[PDB]
């Protein structure tokens, strides 16, 4: 109950951080998002969000509501691929889970994903917000392998 | 010694956050900064950094090495003013202190400044990094009145 308490504490602190980082990404592209005319500014917003980091493993991705990747900071070759049916190594439907978390839930999802600093799968806590004008489920995450 | 310990803990956690937020701002403008030709991209970088927030009180400012404000997210009327000699209510030379922290020190400075959510002075912990190509001391901060 005691070492479990310290873990919940660490998790909750990370969830607060994730909400802040998400706010930074959303507000960084706000001038573009607000002034957009039929997707005119999406490319410019992608270039900003794909450059942003809060640490080496701290980056943005986005998917549309059909699970098609619209931007990926780490692996831009995912862009335009439909990953709706994608499962992690534990059978978590990652993309569908993030789309649903962001639209119908609290934004959070536990899953495993490539971790940049070790180039291998690791457990992650993702956080996503839905940007309806562009149909982007914009997400980031913290790795919990610690 | 005990309630003092908990305060140092809270401070250190905030310093870690500040370094992350600063990284986000610096990386958000990296495409522009890297491709800049004689200040061509400064205006576009200003527009991004002035929109960013990590909370209502969480924003960017920048000054050049002479103490002239180059961007201010909250009070853009400061832009172009020389605030090198500015002192807070406790006589802290805020602008000179941030310029020196960012160039010769650890980036951090305690001072009081307008706090957006109460529209009044409050104690703050600022954090600044020097962007030499543009001579910008780019900074943000967390309020410590809690």
């Amino acid at each position: 109950a005691e070492l479990v308490r310290d873990r919940q504490e660490l998790i909750d602190a990370r969830k607060k951080e994730l909400k802040a980082y998400m706010m930074m990404g959303v507000t960084a592209i706000k001038p573009l998002y607000d002034s957009d005319v039929n997707g005119s500014n999406k490319q410019a917003a992608k270039e900003i969000l794909k450059a942003m980091r809060f640490e080496s493993d701290g980056y943005f991705f986005a998917y549309d509501s059909q699970g098609i990747n619209t931007l990926h900071a780490i692996k831009p070759s995912l862009e335009g691929k439909n990953l709706y049916d994608l499962k992690d190594e534990n059978g978590v439907a990652v993309i569908a889970g993030l789309i649903d978390a962001s639209q119908k839930g609290d934004g959070f999802l536990y899953f495993s994903w490539h971790k940049p600093t070790i180039n291998a799968q690791a457990p992650k806590l993702g956080y996503a917000e839905y940007l309806q004008k562009w149909d982007w489920v914009l997400g980031t995450g913290i790795y919990i392998d610690d």
